[PDB]
């Protein structure tokens, strides 16, 4: 009943910056907050990063803290996640999610979207 | 305003299982949920698990899912997380936070405690 589509993904240089985005439909009021993952190849699903869907306010994990930004735009139904001074451990497919009032974890998922970075 | 203390945890062997713990004092009312996140040497925080507060639900990674079961007691302040069916893969500092209403993310963060397989 909500929908996610990221896009953005692509190859990028080390040390350059890449924005993604990801575009949320379906009954988007039912949504609390909304989180970025990341999975490495071979490795598990990572958690990034978090906003509140109607607050702004923001939370990093230290691995991308300083570096990547998060925001929203309610008005365009949309998130982002601003990504700079890449580094090669960047390499993932990014996954974007939204959690939806009073429930729990990690409700809805998009498809992911690849992000490559090179030295 | 909220201070977590962990507990449980420790040596296992291939296929068994260990039981996790973690108090909470202070604020402990305007706490929404409760997760767990795992740190193996040299890596980044992991996020496993989560629980409400007052309501129960959870939820759970698939690298995790089916062999780990998260559970809460509201009246003694305590989560737990009961690890069964253990791989050498899991083997991390295992970190229990609260993440306070109307907020996001990880407020709170206990100290962690070591697992070994
Ligand atoms: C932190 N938090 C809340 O505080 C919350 C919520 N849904 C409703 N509320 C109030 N969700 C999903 C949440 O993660």
């Amino acid at each position: 009943q909500v929908q996610l589509v990221e896009s953005g993904g692509g190859l990028v240089q080390a040390g350059g910056s890449l924005r993604l985005s990801c575009t949320a439909s379906g009954r988007t009021g039912t949504i609390y907050s909304m989180a970025w993952f990341r999975q490495a190849p071979g490795k598990e699903r990572e958690f990034l990063a978090t906003v509140g869907w109607s607050s702004g306010i923001t939370y990093y994990m230290d691995s991308v803290k300083g570096r990547f930004t998060i925001s929203r735009d309610k008005g365009k139904n949309t998130v982002y996640l601003q990504m700079d001074s890449l580094k090669p451990e960047d390499t993932a497919v990014y996954y974007c999610t939204a959690t939806r009032a009073y429930s729990v974890g990690y409700d809805y998922w998009g498809q992911g979207t690849q992000v490559t970075v090179s030295s």
